[PDB]
């Protein structure tokens, strides 16, 4: 439609952000959509729930956070900021929205680059296969360097740029931007200087100029055989073919834009919103596709808001204004204002008053939410993220299929003051909806947990959130190791419990032999007897006490596994002797045969393979051996090398920026615990 009710989505641009700062997304969008919608509020400096320690981090190195949705219109073009606001550590929204959306968009201050996060969103787009560009913002700004962003290109993903203009003046310098390909500069006035001035190209960068005329018709010829046809008749096509042609070949994510300028002073700024339009399309420009139902039939999905609904609810808030904001995204379907609304993983209609799309500090109103679109319901006062939603009118889909975060840094953590440990099972069931940057897990015996998340960056938006929202205190215990105890050397022992209780004498006399016993045995009994002596009587209690004692093992009382017992003599006679009296006699026997058999605590062992380059070999051999590594060999994966090791799970505990920092070399690793062996002798001794 052209038409609001669909119109709105129908010239939408959905466009999933990575930026630095200085130009950047967040120094740049306030006063940039002031340049063409004349308005704006952005707000994403600095938001909680979390971000007021993180926040000079996060500005640098994915961008600020909390700008995520944003309509405007350039002359009914709707233009449009969509989801990924910056986030590089929490990325099932980036996972969510690299399927949504078109336009992965990385924002300069022009003397900025491709980072280890920049690679990193690369990939997360990569994944879900969008088109790119890069805009170098703030050229008359100093150390700004387009051909290192070009030359990086080249060399960092092997492959192609593509020039869009040529500057005039750079860094310190800047003032017009040269059209390569129609061979033509313009000029850009004062402080607010979009005063534009068709002025010819200077001389100085005429010829790479039309290096890229000859560079954008052979770009143009690569997306239509007309334009390579013509070229290769010995036509040099046409601007509306190579237009047309470059829609065709970006929209299929054949090209990498990079473009630069300086929209500081508001040069040139509405009329490039255009370009967004030509080459990007809507996110109603694909039709109907799939996916499954209950039953396993693949199921139409309609992009087409007429067709069949579809949603994920993906982001809940509480709001003083309406109590709770529950924010959604339609993949299909028309969900309209005023009614009560169907959840199908719930199973259910809630009540919308009112359908906005809800920007980073404020609403906006709207009828309805269609097929690709987002927004914030006023009603449904406790509707929730998670489910999957399907139409009154849709067959049943899949529209989530997302891959999570997932650890680098381990912490067990410990409550307190138990006030602390109060407002911390809130605080946990708070973070537990919200945080997919960690894993949980509970010590069932103190009922504690222990979490291992997402990085170091990580880590702090989680201490971030702490010193804002949660006002708990805590004690962060160690990333930990399990154990078993167990004999080494077989020992020869008796137990003997003769004293009066009860009226009369106790009695109980048992000979041993305590031996070390391979594994998944657990307890073994033999009874040399032949019964008497040490009576079969008195044995299911005789095995009781060393049941028990199995239970307490001799290092630091951890449970003592794998031990072979052989019960061969002893006495007794039942006018003095009990069975209690020959268990607690069994009970004593033991715990000197198994500590003179020179028993070991047990820690869990790791198998470690590490791609690694082969010379990083000698970056890395001292910090293995220091973690404790015994090489297996060294065999290639993909392309680059896979060492193989055993390793005893503590050394490793400190790692995540230095993580980063050895996965060179086309790096990756697995991991396993494989099985304990034991803690250093003299370090355990001391635990006890």
């Amino acid at each position: 439609m052209a038409v609001k009710v669909e119109y709105d989505l129908k010239r939408l641009r959905n466009i999933g952000i990575a930026a630095h700062i200085d130009a950047g997304k967040t120094t740049t969008t306030e006063r940039i959509l002031y340049y063409t919608g004349r308005i704006h509020k952005i707000g994403e400096v600095h938001e909680g729930a979390a971000t007021m320690d993180f926040m000079e981090q996060e500005r640098e190195r994915g961008i600020t956070i909390t700008a995520a949705v944003t309509t405007c219109f350039w002359k009914d073009h709707r233009i449009n900021i969509i989801d990924t606001p910056g986030h590089v550590d929490f990325t099932i929204e980036v996972e969510r929205s690299m399927r949504v959306l078109d336009g992965a968009i990385v924002v300069f201050d022009s003397s900025q680059g491709v980072e280890p996060q920049s690679e990193t969103v690369w990939r997360q787009a990569e994944k879900y296969k969008v088109p790119r560009i890069a805009f170098a913002n703030k050229m008359d700004k100093t150390g700004a360097d387009l051909w290192l962003v070009i030359r990086t290109m080249q060399e960092r993903l092997g492959a192609r740029p593509v020039v869009m203009q040529l500057p005039i003046g750079r860094e310190d310098t800047f003032s017009g931007i040269i059209d390569v390909l129609r061979m033509k500069a313009y000029t850009y006035g004062n402080d607010l200087g979009t005063d534009i001035r068709e002025i010819p190209i200077p001389e100085e960068y005429l010829d790479q100029a039309r290096e890229y005329h000859e560079k954008l018709v052979e770009v143009a010829a690569d997306f239509d055989e007309n334009i390579m046809l013509k070229y290769l008749e010995g036509e040099e096509p046409t601007e509306e073919e190579l237009v047309a042609a470059i829609r065709k070949g970006t929209i299929d994510l054949k090209i990498t834009p990079v473009f630069l300028g300086s929209a500081l002073k508001n040069k040139g700024v509405q009329l490039l919103l255009d370009a967004v339009v030509d080459y990007l399309p809507s996110p109603l420009d694909i039709p109907p596709i799939k996916g499954t139902t209950p039953e396993g039939e693949v199921v139409e999905i309609h992009p087409d808001p007429n067709g069949p609904l579809a949603a994920l609810a993906f982001k809940i808030m509480a709001d003083p204004y309406v109590g709770r904001l529950t924010f959604i995204r339609v993949y299909s379907g028309t969900l309209t204002s005023g009614s009560y609304v169907y959840n199908t993983t719930k199973g259910r209609k809630e009540r919308v008053a009112r359908l906005l799309r809800m920007h980073a500090n404020h609403r906006e109103e709207v009828e309805e939410l269609k097929a690709g679109d987002l927004g914030a319901v006023v009603g449904l006062k406790e509707t929730i993220t998670g489910d999957t939603l399907v139409g009154e009118d849709a067959p049943r889909v899949i529209l989530e299929s997302i891959e999570v975060p997932e650890p680098v840094i381990d912490v067990a953590i410990e409550p307190k003051t138990k006030a602390d440990q109060e407002k911390l099972s809130q605080a946990l069931a708070r973070l537990a909806e919200e945080d997919p940057t960690f894993r949980v897990s509970t010590h069932p015996e103190t009922g504690q947990t222990i979490i291992s998340g997402m990085g170091e960056l990580h880590l702090e938006i989680i201490v971030d959130r702490l010193k804002r929202e949660f006002k708990v205190d805590a004690n962060v215990g160690k990333p930990q190791v399990a154990y078993r105890e167990t004999i080494t050397k077989p020992v020869d022992v008796e137990g003997k419990f003769i004293r009066q209780t009860g009226g009369r004498g106790q009695y109980g006399h048992v000979k041993i032999k305590v031996e070390p016993l391979p594994r998944g045995s657990g307890f073994e009994f033999v009874n040399a007897i032949v019964g008497g002596v040490i009576p079969k009587e008195y044995i299911p209690a005789v095995q009781k006490g060393i049941e028990e004692a199995m239970q307490s093992g001799p290092l630091i009382g951890f449970p003592v596994v794998d031990i072979k017992v052989t019960l061969y003599d002893g006495s007794y006679a039942e006018v003095d002797s009990s069975e209690m009296a020959f268990k607690i006699a069994g009970s004593m026997a033991i715990k000197e045969a198994v500590q003179k058999g020179d028993p070991v605590i047990l820690e869990p062992i790791m198998r470690v393979e590490v791609t690694t380059p082969e010379e990083y070999m000698g970056d890395v051999i001292g910090d293995l051996n220091a973690r404790r590594g015994q090489i297996l060999g060294m065999e290639p994966r993909g392309n680059a090398q896979v060492i193989r090791a055993f390793v005893p799970l503590a050394e490793m505990f400190g790692y995540a920026t230095d993580l980063r920092s050895k996965t060179q070399g086309r790096g990756s690793f697995v991991m396993f615990f494989d099985h304990y062996q034991e803690v250093p002798k003299q370090v355990q001794e001391k635990l006890i």
